[PDB]
């Protein structure tokens, strides 16, 4: 009865696993998840499958098989979804040595969650994992283990992401519970992700900071120049509107503050303190023509003031998010 | 004959859920649905299925047997799409006692309807649920409950979403009637949902009630200064007509008007008004000239009145939506 | 032989309808389509499905039984895709009677093609249909009923939408005809649908007017301020460009002129001509000082002619559209 | 044996054609691909099947009968996707004589490639086809012909598409040779497909029109009004590019060079010159109080070149375009 | 037992291959995969099959067969997914020999991954291939080449895309070793692909340069004329930060930094430059005023530095990227 495991009803079967990555595929930040595609391999000993040959090699058996015999139940734990490949027919081998001794492999894509934290986007850091588990059969029946211990990860040459850097693959263990059911055993793989940092510097911080450097020219403009120095400042505004809509519209639309909303509303308060100031000058100077009927003091320490504290910001932000 | 239930033509079969909840995976908002993965068990007993051994202990099968069998039929209401996991086999499960008592489990994804009232936007709340009933056989046939009252679902640690907080999980039961085929039992698990308030703040209602505050500078300007006023107002209406553009191309186009929606569109009049203000003062001025041929009293009185009506809209706004 | 009808080669089979309707799920402008999901139910006696009891009442059989017999083969008319729900199995139910009547019953989703006319938009109203037929049986095997006339069609309460209102759900029928193949018999279910109008207008028709509005000041400034009058026309004509690209950029891209667009551009042509008065003005006063070494009869006519000629616009407008 | 032929070994098995149309779903212009929805007709003679009675009529049967007996396989070539309806049941049916004459009709949806050309773009005209061949058999073993030559196809009255015209539907054949593997029978449905050309006219080329309008009014603008020229062109300038990029974001990003473009591009640089223009006039002026310490000649003069330079370029632009 | 191999347990069987490509279907920038259309034959002797017969002819067969017989596995190397199509019915053929000669061919579709450099873009090159290999067999057991060398590729006529020009298809062959498994024989398809630069040069390189082109008019006109020379600068930049941003909004999201940002951040600082210099000057003549109560040397230098630096970045940029 291949309806009953190897040693059913005695101790548990030793089942050892095997790991090549193919590719990592894509991501989604929005939804936070990953799809990968991988060979993953099983071996057991079963002797209801051995066979009387001299030759004491493997031989390999098309996957019609499968569906007879009996064969391990493993699945993804945290997965989304994820299917196994069947063109031009079903990617799955299995190979028997005489002893009953059994290779089996498949070829498959997964997608798999993985929560991330982007209040420090675009200087984040992430970290992923895959798991495995058995579906049906407790550590009392099935005892799953990596067949090499740390060399049974395998990875290919050529992966790459067009928006992301990867590191640091390896594997581990763990032994886990369900309130219901009873403890399993669980495999692991880890890795970590990165971004190109100096293209988020350019195309986010780089123009608002030469917008806060432009609003400062109006200190040393004339204040006799009224429809000169006006203008300015409200075209000023204009221009850092347009950039914090323009970044607005491109993000990956997660609705909690992250590191560079800061950045640019304050560069956006700085613009509108230098449009005050202006109205300030104006208004002295009016009143003192009308009171009696060379540099204003507000400009000449404007002047001094505004850079000193847009310095002492960038100090601060940077010793925070570094 | 499996074709038929236990106690055919007899009483009804008590049927037992108990359910644990793996994630929460997506939410529209336009659709007003989410999806939810999780396991469901199943509890009864069939004494077609009694087998004599004297363990005392359950047995593990796997998922081949279900096809043979009689089982529930169990289906998730006002679902718009579902499906059961089968990689690397089906996600199945089936434990059977000596008694004939048995457990049966499996793994599924679930898209369920919801709808939602968005007139409070961003200050609103929601709260959904995902129903569970029995498709063929009514009251008269199956009886179905949960396994342990309250203590029938449990919830994964490591749930979250980019875009929500998720609070407040428990389930309850109701009795349904259909008009053309009898009565049923059904079950309930229900949640709530709320929002994160202070980026919806800083990006929608800190630049509009800013830029309102930029309208009221042009009160303290000299008169006389034509086109230094003159270009300042308009200038300032296609800032505010730039902001609202922006943040109406990111809403998730329900086509009907909200809280947000109101506060733009006064902001945006009382812009205008400003650009008449001037208007005003500017012909007064000039038929004084041509008739006989200091700051204006519509300027020293602007200056009182606006800000008080902005001050008194925020009251009431606030008083309304809290 | 249950590949063959009941009375095969003699009269036609009398087969009843009902149905009853869970939600409308979501509806395509683009495409020109709508999602629908229900319950449907069959009504038919054979004799070769009795069986000897003295219950006098309806016994259920699961769906393993429906690929056995004989069954209807409706299908839906128009559709551009539908399947039948499968989890935790298929949504089917067959209860049948001593005498050998039967009922059969589905759960379903369709999509289904509803052809609309925008050119109203967005004052505009349609009116869709869901279409059943029986496929391979002509008017001469299959008779196709309502089973209980207007009654037949049964409507959830929970049904809406998050940009449309329904309303007028009623049932008809109609006999039809291939030039291939025969007459058929073919049942209707009709509704109606329509807009939240006061959302369009405060986005759409309000702002413009405004605009208008606010080219109209540009005629009680002084001729003599040049660089007061010359920016504001300018600037007013880049403000309502930007407000119509925004309306562009949202709608659902359907490629032919609709009401809306009649007024957004009538409004941008009163802006232009706005323009073009005050160069007028200037030339002519510029001539007659070169000639020669009070408001000009331009101005002055202006301030009456063109707020009139608006207001017999938006008579005719909405005399039209109403 | 139904796994062979009627006539193996000896001559061709004539089979013939009959299709009717029920609607075109969808177009993607990037893609280069559209969407169709018919059924499809076959008529063929099988002594093998005739069966003894006197009615002289034909029985309708299920679709279980069409996975025993043999049927032709044609398939739709230059497809990228396609499939057979299936609910209830599968969309199939069966018609068989006494004689053995049988018909077989399905139901099915096709997505097909139509390489387009869209240089001409919006004045451009579109012809696809869809196209029928058997798979296995060749031209020795099958012929393959239109039923009822010109009269075989039919199509629905209710068809049309929001966003183009379409016209001209017919049938034609040809034969066609593989180098590998032989020569076959194919058959051919053609139609042409139009746009609406004022929605465009309107939307595209009319506000680059008024654009270029408005900046010949500088020239009658007074010299000596520095401050009233200079921003006058450099925001015309704005107001043309945000014209460009918003019909830019909307087109079906094909990237190579359109009829549209260069009249875009064209009045670019027509604003362009406008604004070197006053340049050259300001200098010379300045140049000449320089010198020595009335309408400027290259004034009069632009005033009569610019617009009749616009006017040959549309000449000749509607000549080559029609 | 079919479930074993021509010669099993002896040398390996030669299998050899013949392509012939229908379509490129679509590209992905993003994920960096490309989607194919194709028949795939295969040939090879088994004397299992063979028939007495004197015709010397092949016999064509359905795909029922294909299902009894032993048929090879081979499968696209790097795939992300891919399937056989099946309307009417499975696009499988096979034709046999009375020698036991087989000839089985099919029709797929299929994406494959194939890793891009965008660094140079718009002036980029990308280069992609297909990969066939055998699944279960090594290299011991199956002998896997091209039937007719260079001969082996045929390509269809209207091959297309609407966004590349596609060119140099040709074929190759390697031995590749997995560390689990053993050594196979692999087969390559091999493509180039290119743009159309002039459509890129006209929508990107062009406004920018006319933008730097119209700051340098500054140079020209009267520093004594202040509100003339300062609003032309900031809506100068006002201009060129909307380019920008237009061009930022429809790019394919790969985030690292390539041959055009370059270009248009340069261009971005030299209108920024162009409006320091002004206010160099205007402070420097108001100071001169004030110290003592023809053009400037800083505009008379500046008309030839600024555009000489300019000459000289062009220079380099296109000895760069060429
Ligand atoms: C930097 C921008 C915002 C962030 C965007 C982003 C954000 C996240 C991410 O994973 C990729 C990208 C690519 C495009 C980026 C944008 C291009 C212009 C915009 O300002
Ligand atoms: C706040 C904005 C409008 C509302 C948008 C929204 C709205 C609903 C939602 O669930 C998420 C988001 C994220 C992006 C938000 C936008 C970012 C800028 C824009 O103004
Ligand atoms: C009203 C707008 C154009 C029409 C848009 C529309 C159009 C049709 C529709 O069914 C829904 C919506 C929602 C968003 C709407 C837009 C929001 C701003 C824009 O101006
Ligand atoms: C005309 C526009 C560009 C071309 C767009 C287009 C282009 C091709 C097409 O098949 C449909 C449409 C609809 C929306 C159109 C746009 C609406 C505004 C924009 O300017
Ligand atoms: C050139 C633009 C940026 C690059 C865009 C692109 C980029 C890559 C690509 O494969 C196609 C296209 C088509 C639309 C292009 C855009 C149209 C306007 C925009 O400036
Ligand atoms: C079981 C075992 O050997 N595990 C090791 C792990 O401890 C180590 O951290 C990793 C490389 O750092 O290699 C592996
Ligand atoms: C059957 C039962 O015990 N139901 C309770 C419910 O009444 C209570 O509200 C909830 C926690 O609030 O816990 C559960
Ligand atoms: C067969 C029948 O009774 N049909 C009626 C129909 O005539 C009527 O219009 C509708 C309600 O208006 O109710 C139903
Ligand atoms: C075989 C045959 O009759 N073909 C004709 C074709 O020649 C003609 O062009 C078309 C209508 O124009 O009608 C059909
Ligand atoms: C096996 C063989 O003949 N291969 C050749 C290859 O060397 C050559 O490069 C190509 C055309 O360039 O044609 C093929
Ligand atoms: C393999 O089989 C041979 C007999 O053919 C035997 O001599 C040898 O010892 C075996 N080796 C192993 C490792 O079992
Ligand atoms: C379990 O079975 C044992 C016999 O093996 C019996 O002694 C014991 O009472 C049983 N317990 C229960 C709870 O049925
Ligand atoms: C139902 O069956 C009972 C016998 O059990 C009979 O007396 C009664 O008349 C029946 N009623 C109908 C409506 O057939
Ligand atoms: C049809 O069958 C009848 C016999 O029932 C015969 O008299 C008649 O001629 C037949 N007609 C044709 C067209 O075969
Ligand atoms: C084909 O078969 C004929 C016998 O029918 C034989 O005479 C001829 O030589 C054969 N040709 C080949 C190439 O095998
Ligand atoms: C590679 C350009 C980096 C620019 C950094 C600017 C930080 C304000
Ligand atoms: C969590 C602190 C946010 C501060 C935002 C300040 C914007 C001016
Ligand atoms: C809105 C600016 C007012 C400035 C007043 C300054 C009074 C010292
Ligand atoms: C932020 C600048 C303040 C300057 C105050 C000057 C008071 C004389
Ligand atoms: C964290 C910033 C909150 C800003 C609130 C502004 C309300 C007008
Ligand atoms: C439902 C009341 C809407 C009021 C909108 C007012 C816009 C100025
Ligand atoms: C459009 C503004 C007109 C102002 C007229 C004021 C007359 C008292
Ligand atoms: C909204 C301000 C009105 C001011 C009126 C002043 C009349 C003298
Ligand atoms: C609820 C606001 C309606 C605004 C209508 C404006 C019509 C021009
Ligand atoms: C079908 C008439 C359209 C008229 C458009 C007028 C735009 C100024
Ligand atoms: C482009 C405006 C020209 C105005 C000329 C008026 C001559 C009476
Ligand atoms: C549209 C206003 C025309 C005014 C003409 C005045 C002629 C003296
Ligand atoms: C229906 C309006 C057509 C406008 C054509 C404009 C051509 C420049
Ligand atoms: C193929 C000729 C393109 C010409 C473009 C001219 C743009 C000013
Ligand atoms: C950039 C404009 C320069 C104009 C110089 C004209 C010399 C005749
Ligand atoms: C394009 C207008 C050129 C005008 C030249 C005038 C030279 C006196
Ligand atoms: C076909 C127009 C090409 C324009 C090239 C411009 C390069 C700066
Ligand atoms: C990799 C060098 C980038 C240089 C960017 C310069 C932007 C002004
Ligand atoms: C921000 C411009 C300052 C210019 C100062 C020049 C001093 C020689
Ligand atoms: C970049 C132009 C610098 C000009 C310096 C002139 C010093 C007299
Ligand atoms: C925002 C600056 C105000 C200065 C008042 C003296
Ligand atoms: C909108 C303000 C008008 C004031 C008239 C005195
Ligand atoms: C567009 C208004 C023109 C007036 C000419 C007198
Ligand atoms: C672009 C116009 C230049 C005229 C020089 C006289
Ligand atoms: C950016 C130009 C500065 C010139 C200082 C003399
Ligand atoms: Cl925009």
């Amino acid at each position: 009865d291949f309806s009953m495991r190897p040693g059913f009803g005695g101790p548990a079967i030793p089942v050892g696993v095997d790991v090549q990555v193919e590719s990592l595929d894509s991501i989604s930040e929005v939804d936070m998840d990953f799809t990968m595609t991988l060979y993953l391999r099983h071996y057991w000993k079963d002797e209801r499958l051995s066979f009387p040959s001299t030759n004491n090699l493997s031989m390999t058996f098309d996957g019609r098989l499968v569906k007879k015999i009996w064969v391990p139940d493993m699945f993804f734990v945290h997965s989304k979804r994820s299917f196994i490949h069947d063109t031009t027919t079903d990617n799955v081998m299995l190979r028997v040595q005489p002893d009953g001794k059994v290779l089996y492999s498949l070829r498959v894509t997964v997608t798999a969650m993985c929560n991330m934290d982007f209040s420090r986007f675009p200087l984040d850091t992430q970290t992923c994992s895959l798991e495995i588990e058995s579906y049906a059969y407790t550590e009392d029946d099935l005892m799953l283990y990596w067949k090499k211990g740390n060399d049974s990860l395998k990875t290919d040459e050529r992966i790459s992401l067009s928006q992301f850097l990867i590191q640091e693959f390896h594997t581990t263990t763990k032994l886990a519970f369900y309130s219901s059911t009873g403890w399993y055993n669980r495999l692991y793989i880890n890795f970590t992700l990165r971004r190109h940092i100096f293209f988020f510097l350019l195309q986010t911080y780089f123009p608002a900071t030469l917008m806060v450097m432009l609003s400062w020219v109006s200190f040393w403009i004339d204040r006799r120049a009224v429809p000169a120095r006006v203008p300015l400042g409200i075209t000023t505004v204009l221009t850092m509107s347009t950039i914090i809509t323009g970044v607005n519209a491109s993000m990956p639309r997660v609705s909690y503050i992250k590191a560079v909303d800061i950045y640019l509303w304050v560069s956006f308060v700085f613009v509108f303190l230098s449009v005050l100031e202006y109205a300030a000058v104006n208004y002295l100077t009016t009143v003192q023509e009308r009171k009696e009927q060379d540099t204003h003091a507000i400009d000449k320490y404007s002047r001094i003031i505004f850079p000193a504290a847009y310095i002492l910001f960038n100090l601060i932000y940077w010793s925070i998010f570094s």
